[PDB]
Order: structure tokens, then C-alpha cells, then sequence
């Protein structure tokens, strides 16, 4: 009876309950496009990818102006399956921008991990990170000597979706990255960004905003990007986190990242 019931449950972090309440609202008002937009986004937060894609089609059918969003987010959902294949060591991603050969051992480490060779994988990651070039920069006004993801499977690499294609972007290939705080619920899953490549062009992009294992292995707070937690694997779930020589910065606290020209 309370039109805000699903939102109330959502803000409390009660995802299963929020979904049940929202589904009941949609059943009552099946032509309400606003409810469908909420539902696709909630399903994406919950990692119910096929159902999210079905609801996104309904959004575009009810609200034709939403078709560009439908296309962009449908493909973003497809890319989550590719992320899983990459982190499982079964496929390898496009490298965006100038080649970065040091990423090859970084990817082969994922295959070694999948095969149960954790020691060998760690050795390859050390080789990768040793070969990755040094580029200082700034987060906002604060300088850094180096920057890396807290996820040691990436290190100084940014997962991106550009023009509906997933890629690994070596941070050393960037001039700048600009983001705003998340606004829409879908921003918790894929954060919009403007990327400028060093010696190159600029593009809008989506940044996968949570670690790939979050859907399956995190709790509701992690799925909402409200925390970053380390599992028995020694890897994080939840909101993406960056580390520099000076300290840590959560993705949703980032606004601008600049690298010094080399």
C-alpha cells in the first residue's frame, strides 16, 4: 500500500525483500515504465542478468526514448559474462590503446590459478608488475607515484566497456579519467566515465564498479557497493578500491584521475 515500500527496503540493504515488493508492484501496474526501470536496475544489482535483460527490453517497448539506454545496458550485462570468463582464465580481453605486453603474464596467471597453481600464478604477476611502466599522477589535487587496483589480479589496469566492447585498459595508457558520484541505481554496477588516452582520443565509457565475484560471493551490502570485503581467496568483493603509495581511494569517492605526461 506504501508506494515507496521497495525503495525503503532497498535503502535498508534488504535486496531479496525489495525485489519481492517491487515485483508485486509491477504485477499490479504492469504498464508502468518507471517501475520497469527500477526493476531492471535492481535485478542488475542482484546479478540476475537474464531477468535484468528481459526487463530492459520491456523498458524500451514501453518508453521508446529509452532505446539507447536499453542497447548500452543490455550489452553491459553481456560483458559481465565475459568478465567471468576472463577472471576464470578461459578468455582474454581486448587491450585498449597502445599494446601492453606485460598484461600477458597477468592474464596467464588467471589460467594458472584456475588450474590450481597459485604459486606459479603469483610469480607471473610479479613478472607482470615489474615490467609495467611507472607513471606518476594525481587523484584530484593529491599526487601519487603509482596507482593500482586493490585487486592484485589487475594491478595498474582498469576494466572498461567502450562502445559495447569490454577491454582491459592499462592505466599507463591514460591521460585522464573523470567520473561523478553514482546517481542512478545502475551506476552502482557500471559507473559512467570520460576517458582520455595518452597521445590519443577521448571517449565515454562504463567502468564495472564492483569486483566480478561480488554477485556470487558478496553479501547485499557488497552488491550495493557499500563496502569492500576480502574473501578467503585473498581477493575483494564489493565496491572497487584503488591504492597508491599514499593511501586508498574508493571508486565512488573518485572524481578525477590524471597521469603526468611521459
Amino acid at each position: 500500500a506504501d508506494p515507496m515500500i521497495a525503495e525503503e527496503l532497498l535503502r535498508a540493504g534488504r535486496l531479496d525483500d525489495a525485489l519481492k515488493a517491487l515485483q508485486e508492484q509491477v504485477r499490479s501496474q504492469p504498464s508502468n515504465a518507471t517501475l520497469r526501470i527500477f526493476l531492471f536496475q535492481l535485478l542488475a544489482v542482484m546479478g540476475q542478468w537474464a531477468r535484468a535483460q528481459n526487463q530492459l527490453k520491456v523498458v524500451g517497448e514501453l518508453d521508446a526514448s529509452a532505446l539507447p539506454m536499453v542497447q548500452t545496458y543490455s550489452t553491459a550485462i553481456d560483458c559481465e559474462a565475459l568478465r567471468r570468463e576472463v577472471f576464470a582464465g578461459r578468455l582474454t580481453p581486448v587491450i585498449l590503446g597502445q599494446p601492453a605486453e606485460w598484461i600477458a603474464p597477468l592474464l596467464q596467471a588467471l589460467s594458472l590459478d584456475a588450474e590450481g597453481h597459485g604459486e606459479a600464478a603469483q610469480a607471473l604477476r610479479e613478472q607482470a608488475f615489474d615490467a609495467a611502466p611507472a607513471v606518476p599522477g594525481r587523484i584530484g589535487e593529491a599526487p601519487f607515484a603509482w596507482l593500482a587496483d586493490a585487486d592484485t589480479r589487475l594491478g595498474p589496469v582498469l576494466e572498461v566497456i567502450v562502445n559495447g566492447r569490454y577491454a582491459w585498459l592499462p592505466m599507463s595508457n591514460l591521460r585522464s579519467l573523470k567520473v561523478e558520484a553514482p546517481s542512478d541505481l545502475r551506476d552502482l554496477v557500471w559507473l559512467p566515465a570520460e576517458l582520455t588516452l595518452a597521445n590519443g582520443g577521448a571517449t565515454v565509457a562504463l567502468l564495472p564498479a564492483r569486483y566480478a565475484e561480488t554477485v556470487e560471493h558478496g553479501d547485499d551490502a557488497a552488491r550495493l557497493g557499500r563496502k569492500t570485503e576480502w574473501l578467503d581467496s585473498g581477493l575483494p568483493v564489493g565496491q572497487r578500491l584503488f591504492v597508491t603509495d599514499a593511501g586508498e581511494t574508493a571508486l565512488f569517492d573518485l572524481r578525477e584521475l590524471d597521469f603526468e605526461p611521459t
